[PDB]
């Protein structure tokens, strides 16, 4: 095993924060309320333009 | 201006890619695709028991 950081209390990909509630997509880890976050920031599909 | 790490084309946080689009929270970048991924993972909110 020497691919996936698992860890007990993932650290958050975003906040650098040990948690141990969240997503893992790759190897990684948005804690639960970034994971929320990014939902909520992608709500800006259209350009401004 | 010594804090968020812009870049380019913003690394994926997930992807280790250098990519232009995505979203962005804190200093760190969600590749578009991963930040689908994340709202696509966390489809799991109740528990397996
Ligand atoms: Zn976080
Ligand atoms: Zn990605």
């Amino acid at each position: 095993s020497m691919d996936e950081t698992v860890k007990l209390n993932h650290t958050c990909v975003i906040c650098d924060q040990e948690k141990n509630r969240g997503i893992h997509l790759y190897t990684k880890f948005i804690c639960l309320d970034c994971e929320r976050k990014v939902i909520s920031t992608s709500t800006s599909d259209p350009d401004y333009a």
